[PDB]
């Protein structure tokens, strides 16, 4: 039935999404409830970001400096306060399409999609895995800042990230909605080291278990593995080990196809020895791996 | 700033999902003012579709018959009507979140979003190509159909796709919405012939304007190459031969990054030629084909 990168419905999201200025900046901020959450930075210009002291930056700064717009309407702003590297603006009207809503610190490896916005405008819509590294290999432009990451659970939108910078690298760095940042960055425009980039191992596995389930199997073999095994294969190719709860997080993948988590491994191992050898696996010439477990069997299943 | 494989904020097509049950039969319908749009094989048992009289089946069915759910209120239909493969319910309520809307029957390797559902309800987004083949390479199971395919500009939504089958080589198939299959595809569980899959090369050509933008270029190289010797390499790979239209619409491409369109030709002759080498572009270890040169515009721009 195919596999594609897919992202949640968006609609939920974009209903939040505000444009926030102070002076001269401008950039996204998520409105939920008579709250209006956006990145610190706003307070910044260019120059600003070499070295900002925001506690001495917000200081100067007063409810009215802040240019809270949706849609076509202003919305008043009734108290600032800055968490972590999060500005929180307390507006005196509540956003009549906030969701069902959680704040949630996702782990490195797991997935969630980006409502990419410039000024408050919704512009796309795209599937990211947050790195083991805590980075995000996102699409975001100037003007992208407070644009956020999110999963959804039936109707529970669970905010899990805001974009708010991008490295020399070409990477993106952000927070989690208590403006706490993934990883070592700092919302600062420095040289900021994004270490060794690892490959998500239960993700590829359960990305090979939904190319087994959708038909694409010429990579299954003859051979098995134990994870001490397979763990040596992973450190030689920069894939993260495989642990008994990747395992078991496989279960159901495993349940459904018949292959065992090790079988799949030794799949995995011979892949990475030997290549793809000019073939596709779910379209892709390279392992995928922003696929969680969960994703798989979430497409696979239909889940709305 | 990275590239993605974007999909449109999906949320202006959300608000028209509902669901259409007729008989046993249950599918997703597009509701806009007061018509709900679904694939005429709701009037089909699994036994139907072998070979269906269409005509025959919806005489045998009447305005209760097909029951219309937006969420949780029930629509009343006040009229019924095939036109080509569509079913076009008339129902007593205009829908109060319908967007400013055009249906538009689009050419094949022009891309689009595709809102997948299952009972009316949104479980998933991601951005197609109309194949040159006129398929589709989606994420489609049962009850998936009446799922739409859909462009934004600014606030109109243009629909050129709805979801109808599935050919058993795992692709698919569908219609415009006046209910027009693209291809030579019928709504029929018959075995039907998906021609010869070309590649799009102006999409390929215009993913690589987009490497070239955000940083990927190894594969620039110091050749040059004219439309019909390109033409022999592209017949030669099954990609689609590359005209002056497309070398046109690459313009504003190659103007901002001063690489000449025949150029970038031959570094894809050579890449066609000598494969990757191992290398990626844009964390791709093939040659894209879903992105148009609009859509590398649009995304290098971020027009929301
Ligand atoms: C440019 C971009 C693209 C993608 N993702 C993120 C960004 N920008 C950043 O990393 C942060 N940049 C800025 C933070 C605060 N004030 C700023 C004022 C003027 C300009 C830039 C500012
Ligand atoms: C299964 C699927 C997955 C992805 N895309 C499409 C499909 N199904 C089809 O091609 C059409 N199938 C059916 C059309 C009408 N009535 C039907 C009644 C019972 C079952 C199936 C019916």
């Amino acid at each position: 039935s195919g596999f594609r990168k897919m992202a949640f419905p968006s609609g939920k999201v974009e209903g939040c999404m505000v444009q926030v200025t102070c002076g001269t900046t401008t950039l996204n901020g998520l409105w939920l409830d008579d709250v209006v959450y956006c990145p610190r930075h706003v307070i910044c210009t260019s120059e600003d970001m070499l070295n900002p002291n925001y506690e001495d930056l917000l200081i100067r700064k007063s409810n009215h400096n802040f240019l809270v717009q949706a849609g076509n309407v202003q919305l008043r702003v009734i108290g600032h306060s800055m968490q972590n590297c999060v500005l929180k603006l307390k507006v005196d009207t509540a956003n009549p399409k906030t969701p069902k809503y959680k704040f949630v610190r996702i782990q490195p490896g797991q997935t969630f999609s980006v409502l990419a916005c410039y000024n408050g405008s919704p512009s796309g819509v795209y599937q990211c895995a947050m790195r083991p590294n805590f980075t995000i290999k996102g699409s975001f432009l100037n003007g992208s800042c407070g644009s956020v990451g999110f999963n959804i659970d039936y109707d529970c939108v669970s905010f899990c990230y805001m974009h708010h910078m991008e490295l020399p690298t070409g990477v993106h760095a952000g927070t989690d909605l208590e403006g706490n940042f993934y990883g070592p960055f700092v919302d600062r425009q420095t040289a900021q080291a994004a270490g060794t980039d690892t490959t998500i191992t239960v993700n590829v596995l359960a990305w090979l278990y939904a190319a087994v389930i959708n038909g694409d199997r010429w990579f299954l073999n003859r051979f098995t593995t134990t994870l001490n095994d397979f763990n040596l294969v992973a450190m030689k190719y920069n894939y993260e080990p495989l642990t008994q709860d990747h395992v078991d997080i496989l279960g159901p993948l495993s349940a459904q196809t018949g292959i065992a988590v090790l079988d799949m491994c030794a799949s995995l191992k011979e892949l990475l020895q030997n290549g793809m050898n000019g073939r596709t696996i779910l379209g892709s010439a390279l392992l995928e791996d922003e696929f969680t477990p969960f994703d798989v069997v979430r497409q696979c299943s239909g889940v709305t």
